[PDB]
């Protein structure tokens, strides 16, 4: 069979971690060190798209909503107390009118930029924690939606794309300047 969503959440947060944490320089195996097995060219598939939308995506919401990423950081002030708890409150505002493929994009790139900043100062323990809780409210708090409406390949399909995808953007003035009455 396909067996899809066996164990594409707890490394989806972790994979799209990694592409942000690369970008300013701090990697992920060195983290919390963990044994390093090697992964020279063992090929895998690596058919993923989840992972490239995500890409584009994530800096497509860093856009639009500049006034709803003001009150999402404020109230998660990383320190030795909270965690998922007050997390999960603030996840919470994507995930409550309704899962839908943007509010689980965005959600995505809310918890990978936790991260890129905790690790920014000097904080590179509370990775696997944070990555954890995204991972699990997508193990069993989400995928349920994730098929209800299509599966990834729909939000991916509708978006991720080499570049045309059959875009768009306001994309109304061909028309021949003269065929829709
Ligand atoms: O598609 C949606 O319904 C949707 C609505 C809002 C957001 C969003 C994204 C980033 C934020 F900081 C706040 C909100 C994402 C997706
Ligand atoms: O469906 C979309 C259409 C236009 C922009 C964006 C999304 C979804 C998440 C990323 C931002």
């Amino acid at each position: 069979m396909s067996m899809a969503m066996s164990q594409s959440n707890r490394e989806l947060v972790v994979d799209f971690l990694s592409y942000k944490l690369s970008q300013k320089g701090y990697s992920w195996s060195q983290f919390s060190d963990v044994e390093e097995n090697r992964t020279e060219a063992p090929e895998g598939t690596e058919s993923e798209a989840v992972k490239q939308a995500l890409r584009e995506a994530g800096d497509e919401f860093e856009l639009r909503y500049r006034r709803a990423f003001s009150d999402l950081t404020s109230q998660l002030h990383i320190t030795p107390g909270t965690a998922y708890q007050s997390f999960e409150q603030v996840v919470n505002e994507l995930f409550r009118d309704g899962v839908n493929w943007g509010r689980i994009v965005a959600f995505f790139s809310f918890g990978g930029a936790l991260c890129v900043e905790s690790v920014d100062k000097e904080m590179q323990v509370l990775v696997s924690r944070i990555a954890a809780w995204m991972a699990t409210y997508l193990n069993d708090h989400l995928e349920p939606w994730i098929q209800e409406n299509g599966g990834w390949d729909t939000f991916v399909e509708l978006y991720g794309n080499n570049a045309a995808a059959e875009s768009r953007k306001g994309q109304e003035r061909l028309e021949h300047h003269h065929h829709h009455h």
